[PDB]
């Protein structure tokens, strides 16, 4: 289930964040718009660049934490809140983070693994419904 995923992801995080996240730049290619150093690089081009896998691997472990603290995927209001108030975040919608969690449940219905697609589904749309509750747009 969704308790076991966080702990397959959280083994190999490293690895897991930054197979997804490519997933996601190269199923939604505009939105590299928020990503300017990663344009005109290859998959293994940006795997070779330090700050894409502490980046990358430092995004998944907050989004891990989030999940693990969430109640049957949805995510606790005050964790969206500091998602919504990261300075980082400052220019994004909820639309950029359908695309992630879309682009994530392909990557699990994909892999070799037993992953709970639909509670992943789940997360994501919870996640979002409460981005939007704590304020973004
Ligand atoms: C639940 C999903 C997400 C979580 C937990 C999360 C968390 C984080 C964290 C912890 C950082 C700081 C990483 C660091 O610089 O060391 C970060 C940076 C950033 N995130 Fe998010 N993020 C999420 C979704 C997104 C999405 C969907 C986008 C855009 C489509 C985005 C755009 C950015 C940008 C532009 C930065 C700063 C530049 C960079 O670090 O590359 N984030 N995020
Ligand atoms: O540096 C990064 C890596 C992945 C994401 Cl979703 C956002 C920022």
């Amino acid at each position: 289930g969704f308790k076991q995923d966080i702990a397959t992801l959280r083994g190999d995080l490293r690895t897991y964040a930054q197979d997804i996240f490519l997933a996601f730049l190269n199923k939604y290619p505009d939105e590299k718009r928020n990503f300017k150093n990663y344009v005109g690089k290859s998959d293994q081009e940006l795997k070779s660049m330090a700050k894409f896998g502490d980046h990358t691997e430092k995004v998944f472990n907050l989004m891990m934490e989030v999940a693990d603290r969430a109640t049957d995927c949805v995510p606790l209001a005050s964790d969206a809140s500091t998602l919504v108030q990261m300075k980082q975040h400052s220019g994004l919608t909820t639309g950029n983070f359908e695309k992630l969690f879309v682009a994530l449940v392909e990557y699990m219905r994909a892999s070799g693994q037993s992953f709970d697609s639909q509670s992943w589904d789940r997360f994501g749309k919870n996640l979002v419904s409460a981005l939007s509750s704590a304020g973004m747009k």
